[PDB]
């Protein structure tokens, strides 16, 4: 088949909000989404996973954890997760500081991806083109001491998470894996996959 551009793929297969947040992040770190395209695509994927991870997850009127698949449910419900990823450094740390002061949880040394109000812990999400058991150790060895929960997804369906605690129901994580599988397959059809995979 003909080789497509990764730029084209990213803008077509991710929602404009994801793309825009990704572009801003790269710029913030001084990179151009039109040159570092595999990095661009990786950042978009990781962002979407972060969003899908928090999607449809609230804490109910009684203070337990529920699932609502519409936007029409009750405005008294609080989102179970805070989303840290996607914010610029200043705002990201502002949110982390607010969380840390309210709940009294310890301040992480690096920006995490999410905060879980039910479990009362920060979460580091990862998405790897390599073996999850390996990527996990890389992430695990950076955070040093740990209250931060780590959850790794791959494009082939494997997961690994701290202490075998996977946080979410099977159905939610199946959604994420399906999306990753769909991303991988579509890249393959544009002959973008093999290059993307080797670039990590
Ligand atoms: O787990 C995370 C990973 C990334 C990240 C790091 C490296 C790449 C990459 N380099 N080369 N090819 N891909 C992609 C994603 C990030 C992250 C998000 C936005 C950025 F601007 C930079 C890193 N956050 C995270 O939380
Ligand atoms: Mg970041
Ligand atoms: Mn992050
Ligand atoms: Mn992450």
């Amino acid at each position: 088949g003909p080789l497509g551009s990764m730029e084209d793929f990213v803008r077509q297969c991710f929602n404009p909000m994801i793309v825009e947040l990704a572009e801003k992040a790269m710029k913030e770190y001084g990179e151009d989404p039109k040159i570092e395209t595999n990095k661009f695509a990786a950042i978009c994927t990781h962002l979407e996973v972060c969003f899908m991870y928090s999607d449809f997850h609230f804490i109910d009127e009684r203070g337990e954890s529920i699932i609502v698949e519409s936007g029409d449910p009750n405005a008294l419900l609080k989102h179970r997760f805070e989303i840290i990823e996607g914010r610029d450094r200043i705002m990201a740390w502002t949110v982390v500081n607010s969380i840390c002061n309210t709940t009294g949880v310890e301040k992480p040394k690096f920006l995490p991806d999410l905060y879980d109000y039910k479990e009362n812990r920060f979460i580091e999400i990862g998405v790897t083109r390599r073996e999850v058991h390996i990527y996990y150790l890389e992430k695990a060895n950076k955070i040093k001491s740990e209250k931060t929960h780590i959850h790794i997804f791959s494009f082939t369906g494997e997961e690994m998470a701290t202490k075998a605690d996977y946080t979410l129901d099977e159905e939610s994580r199946a959604r994420i894996k399906t999306r990753l599988f769909t991303i991988r397959q579509e890249m393959a059809s544009r002959s973008l996959w093999d290059s993307f995979r080797q670039s990590e």
